[PDB]
């Protein structure tokens, strides 16, 4: 079973109606309206714009050295299926391809020592770019094999907010600007809060980790004090990359199935949390990985295609993490591992969300301790 | 036009099975979790219980010292108003009672040094019962004055979770124990949550206020760092004491008309907040306040007649915490007059919860200061 | 045969309407006036309250160390029955129930030096819960064992003033309010009825037994001295707590079948004067031992089936006694089984009633001497 | 109105039936039962017949003295009238009889230093003669003014439990003589128990008032210490000499109309206590002074006529207590006075048996004061 799209609208916007959730929305926005009020008045006796503009240190080399690489995974793979598909010299055009975007934005990365936000920004367009380019080539390919994709469709798949390429993506009538316009204002909200959050509640705590002689009383206790933090930093990665960025993305576009993440928050069976959570890369890993470890190995055991899907979800996220603040030491492999195990097999809802929350206090507080043992 | 009972169900009881909202309650639970299992593994290495056993100090001598006044206005009004409505010495009997519990719980609470929280006990109660014994004698006296109350409904309605006296209080069919009793275990949990609170996020950054020279850097920061205590603080008390406690009682005596509190997160106009958070103090407060000044004044200008209800809810506060922490100044007098101004007279929505926000960050920090400074 | 409950009356309520008794009444309360007008009169030139405001010392204390004890046994045993009528850990919850008020109110009574008053409240609530704890578990199990009880019942049987659990408990119309707040003022008349003899006709003959060189002319005359504060003692705690409270409590729970009390006055054989005389423990202690002995024993011969009662009755009332007043040797097991003895084997009434005075006399002063011996 | 005679039996009699009151009267024996047992054991390491053979001293010429009165008061005023209802010297006779009792008991009680006992033996006799001689005479009379009563019926009269003249007297079928036998049995034994009282708790509190420095400590607590003393005096001679003794002769004779006392306990109006307390002397005191009092006067106003009847029954007990134990002062006069102006004048039936136990408490103490001052 391959995924068929519908026009079904993302569940948080159809939702975002019910006046409640409104209230909520209005709350937190009242969160951030205390933090700007309490910070201005604090160091007008300016800001903690320190970190955005340090954070975004290269961003202009950034985008320029974004910019070939689009149009190398633009090229690359349509040519070499075209000619591939005439019948030559393709194999070695795309293998040049995944080189030109696996060597380049880590030479610019390391070589130019980059900061971490725009350092985040291409390794992020990288992984996006590998795993769309390719999604499109298994596509395609198994149509020639009897004994040609529409460009446009190509081009737009590339912009497109979902992984799988179909060359259909049905489609909504017109574009509603101003709804376009929120929300992108709510993605820069997010950030905002993103930063004040680490400016204010992550940083000032974890500063002083040069005064520590291996005691677990500054790790454990600074670890929950740094556990909410980590659930603000979660939950806005959630709102602003998967309801605001994207939702604005498959406005923009005219594209319909903005089924991005169902009701992860219900999810009582671990699987459903994987099932339900990110469901774009989820979809790609699923169609392209278990449905074709499945196919390779003809395994009626899932036992070991399952827990392939886990690996290169768990080595991916690493990869990521350890590029993104230049780390050699994997945490969130072995925290991924341990949260794996112990809500995968071993009202049962609170667990996860207990076990969600430590899982994020662990992640900060173990970096911003090497983040400065570093610096 | 006085008050008039239905058989509604309390707003956030019917909400509550709305799958989103049993999330929510789940990832405070989670919340809760997350402290127990940090401060055990952290105090291990007992509890903070050092508030509990300390705040409960004399509370054997508070119940001991509540059973005679619930004895003195359960007998006093009745008998007062049975012998007056024969036709004596009433007037003298009622005037008694209004001296018995405005002196016995004033002299118990100064004259015997008693804890903050056994202190709060008896000065709630003796409100409480100043409240509803007027609120019954005002709505029985007008029946007598044509040129007898049935006693059973007036000890019911002495327990009953409202402050207006009907006896006719529409009457569900039974009681679900098995809901009192997982309400009474909610109760337990939110008092275990404020102590929690108090133990670890309140009191550690507001113990060193001995350290202070009268400077702005350890009170506005102070203030922003306590804001989160202060909502969860008054977020607790609305769940504890209007959805868990009052509605377990509604349960118990078979009480209809259990709506205790409308939308009020919802409240767009100020007016509308005042309408619908804790509607029983509100009902009495209006019925017996504004509805009678109206008719005493005879004022087509409520302008005088309100501002009446609004300066007897402001001394009303003011000498509940003067009283339980023993402090002679009034901030939440001031405080109350200037949220008062601010929202009342000058998406909306937003501007409420920032001004309650500040309205709970300001609470708890200029008394946790007063509250060390005087010991 | 087990008791089948009907709706007669207290046999000196409907006694108490003939004229002549009303005139006995009126004579014992012209004797209490005689007592209040004579002791202030002298007194003047303040009052015994001495004894009042020693015995209840610690009454706060007493009442909430009764609360947890009241909430253990109420849930305990019907939790147990509930998850054991499931098919569990009962067996460990019913014998830490056991536990939990064999050990707290005896931690309660001797680690914190409680007076006898405070301390003979906990004493008779621990037997009484006991009591009637185990005689809902003994009802409700056999219903049990086929190849669950209302728990409304339950907490009302708890306060019902009769030990045996029938979960019909036949019920009058209505709650006559006078004739409960009648009966109260009465108890509390015997109170001070009762705290006059032990403060006047009692305390001044015995406070001088630090002069005894052990002759026999201070003991026996002594002791016929005491005779007459031994009988109104007894016969006060007949009409204090078997007419005045358990019917006061019989009207306020609604509750029929008001035979606490035969005739016992009339008891002219002494197995009439165990049949009627405070017919609720006699109906328990019949219903529990006797006819559960027969069963076990499956004897022929109660012979040894009874003085299995009359050892238990005589254990008990030891057991309070030798805890109320922290007296280790018994006299009245010794004067229980003498005089059960004389009585059982050995216008014939007058015999009881004189080897009664003397069962009084003995009581009262053997107590008194010791109760100063050890102070 | 005159008293006519019918056949209703002693009140108590017909209600010593009614099986509660046999408890009551067994329960008083058990009270005998006691002290004998209790004296017994205690005077054994004899008895208090030290007062039996002591106020018995000279009952031998008291008997003996008692005759002669007895044998003049039958023969003198029936030849007195015999020999007047002939038409003589009558008016010297009956004079002589006047007088032959009127110094010889006083003269025989003085003059041989009698003890008390054997002296109100005597002046009971001379009251109780002069009263019935007096009766028959003023009834015989108008008879005999016409322009001869029968001798045996006379004697018979003489005799007959009541001091009214009719010689009809309704006469009952025979003689239960088993009842009047219980009824001498319970007469000795009333006379026993007082012995045992005046032996007992009287006289042991009051042998030592020769150490009395005209304090008010050993007055008021001694009054209320011999209330009890008191009240038993009182009902005793109620019980003994109006139930046990009247009612013996009442049999014996054959004498119907046996209500020599009707409910006095029951007496909610004073007017009604004298009314219904020894209705013997009352209906003498009624027929032969007050309605004598308001012919001779003519008077509508009886305010003048009654208190005629109080001041003779005033002078009358005075007069016998007075020569009973040689006692000049009076104080039943004066407490008589002040106990009526209280009861007559200034549910209510408390009052009456609080200002009757203290109308003995006062009159025992006030005696025994004097009784050993005089020894
Ligand atoms: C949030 C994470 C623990 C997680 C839980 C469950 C399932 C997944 C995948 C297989 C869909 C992920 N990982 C993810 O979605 N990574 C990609 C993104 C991501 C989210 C959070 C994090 N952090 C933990 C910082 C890193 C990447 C999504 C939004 C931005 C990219
Ligand atoms: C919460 C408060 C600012 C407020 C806002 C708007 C309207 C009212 C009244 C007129 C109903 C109140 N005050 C109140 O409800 N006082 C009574 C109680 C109360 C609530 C919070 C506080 N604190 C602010 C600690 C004190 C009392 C309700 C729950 C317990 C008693
Ligand atoms: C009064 C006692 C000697 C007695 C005689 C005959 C039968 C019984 C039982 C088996 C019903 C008892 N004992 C009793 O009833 N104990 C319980 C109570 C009791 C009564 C008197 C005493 N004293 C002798 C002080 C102690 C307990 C009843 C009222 C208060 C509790
Ligand atoms: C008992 C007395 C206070 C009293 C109250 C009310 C009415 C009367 C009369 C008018 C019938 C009397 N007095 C009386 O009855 N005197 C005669 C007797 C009497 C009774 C008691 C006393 N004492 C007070 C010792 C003296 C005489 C009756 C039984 C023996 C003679
Ligand atoms: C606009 C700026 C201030 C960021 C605002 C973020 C807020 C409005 C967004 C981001 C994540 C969202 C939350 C994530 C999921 C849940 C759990 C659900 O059971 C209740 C709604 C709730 C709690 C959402 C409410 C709206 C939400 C809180
Ligand atoms: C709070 C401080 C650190 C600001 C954080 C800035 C970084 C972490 C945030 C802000 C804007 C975000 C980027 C905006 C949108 C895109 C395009 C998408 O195709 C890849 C992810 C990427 C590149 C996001 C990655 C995370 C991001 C770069
Ligand atoms: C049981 C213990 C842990 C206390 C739990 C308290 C939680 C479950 C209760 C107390 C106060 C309640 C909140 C108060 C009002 C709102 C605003 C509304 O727009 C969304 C629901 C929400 C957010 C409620 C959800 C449930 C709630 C958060
Ligand atoms: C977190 C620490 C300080 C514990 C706080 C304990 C106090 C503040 C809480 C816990 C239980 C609460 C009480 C429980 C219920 C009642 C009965 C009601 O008729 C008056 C209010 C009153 C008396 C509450 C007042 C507030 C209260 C006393
Ligand atoms: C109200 C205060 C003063 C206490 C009064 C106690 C009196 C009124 C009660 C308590 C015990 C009762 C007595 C106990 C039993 C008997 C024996 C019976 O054969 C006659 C009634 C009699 C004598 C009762 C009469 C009423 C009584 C005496
Ligand atoms: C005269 C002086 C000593 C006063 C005596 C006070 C004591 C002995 C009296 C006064 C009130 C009585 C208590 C009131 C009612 C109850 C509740 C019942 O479930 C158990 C017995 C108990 C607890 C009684 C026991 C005896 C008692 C405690
Ligand atoms: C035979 C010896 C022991 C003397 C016995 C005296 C007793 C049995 C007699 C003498 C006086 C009598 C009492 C006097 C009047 C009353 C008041 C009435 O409302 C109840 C009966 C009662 C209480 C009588 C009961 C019987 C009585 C007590
Ligand atoms: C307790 C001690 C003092 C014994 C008292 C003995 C005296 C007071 C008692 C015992 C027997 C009684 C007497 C027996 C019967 C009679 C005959 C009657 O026609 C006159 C009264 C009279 C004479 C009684 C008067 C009181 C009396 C004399
Ligand atoms: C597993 C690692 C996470 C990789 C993140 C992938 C994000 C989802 C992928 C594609 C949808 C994004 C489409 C809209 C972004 C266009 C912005 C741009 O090109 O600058
Ligand atoms: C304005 C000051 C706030 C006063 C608080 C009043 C609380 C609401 C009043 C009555 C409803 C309470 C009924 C249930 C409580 C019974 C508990 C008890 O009696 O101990
Ligand atoms: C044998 C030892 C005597 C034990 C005494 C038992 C008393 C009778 C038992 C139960 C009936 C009492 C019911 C009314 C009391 C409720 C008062 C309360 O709970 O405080
Ligand atoms: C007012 C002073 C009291 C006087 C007492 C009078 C007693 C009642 C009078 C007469 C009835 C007595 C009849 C029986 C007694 C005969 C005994 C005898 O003669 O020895």
């Amino acid at each position: 079973k391959q995924k068929v799209f519908i026009i079904r609208k993302s569940l948080l916007d159809e939702l975002m109606e019910v006046q409640h959730f409104r209230t909520i929305y209005h709350m937190f926005i009242a969160g951030l309206c205390v933090f700007i009020i309490s910070t201005l008045a604090i160091d007008f006796i300016l800001l903690e714009f320190d970190l955005l503009i340090f954070s975004f240190g290269q961003l202009p080399l950034a985008l320029v050295t974004w910019v070939p690489m689009f149009l190398s995974t633009l090229l690359a793979p349509y040519q070499a299926l075209r000619l591939w598909a005439r019948g030559g010299l393709g194999c070695a055009l795309l293998a040049a391809h995944a080189v030109v975007l696996c060597a380049l934005p880590v030479h610019v990365a390391v070589e130019h020592q980059l900061p971490p936000a725009s350092r985040c920004v291409l390794v992020f367009e990288q992984v996006r770019f590998l795993m769309k380019s390719y999604s499109f080539l298994r596509e395609a390919v198994p149509g020639i094999l009897r004994a040609a994709p529409s460009f446009s469709s190509y081009l737009y798949f590339l912009f497109c907010p979902t992984l799988i390429y179909r060359e259909t993506y049905p489609r909504t009538p017109y574009v509603r600007w101003n709804y376009v316009a929120k929300n992108f204002a709510q993605a820069l909200g997010c950030v905002l809060y993103a930063c004040f959050i680490l400016g204010r509640l992550c940083v000032p705590v974890f500063a002083n980790m040069s005064r520590e002689p291996f005691s677990t009383r500054a790790l454990v206790l600074s670890i929950l004090h740094a556990t909410l933090p980590g659930i603000f930093m979660l939950l806005l990665i959630f709102f602003a990359f998967l309801h605001c960025w994207l939702n604005a993305f498959a406005e923009m576009l005219r594209f319909g199935d903005r089924m991005f993440y169902r009701d992860w928050w219900n999810s009582t069976s671990f699987s459903n949390y994987y099932r339900t959570w990110n469901v774009v890369v989820h979809d790609w890993l699923y169609s392209y990985v278990y449905q074709d470890g499945l196919r390779l190995l003809g395994a009626r055991a899932r036992g070991v295609a399952m827990l392939g899907v886990f690996l290169v979800s768990a080595v991916a996220h690493e990869y990521i993490f350890c590029f993104v603040l230049g780390f050699f030491y994997p945490v969130m492999l072995i925290l991924f591992l341990v949260i794996g195990g112990m809500l995968n097999f071993m009202a049962w809802n609170v667990l996860m969300w207990t076990m969600l929350f430590l899982g994020q206090g662990i992640q900060v507080s173990l970096y911003c301790q090497e983040w400065y043992a570093r610096r």
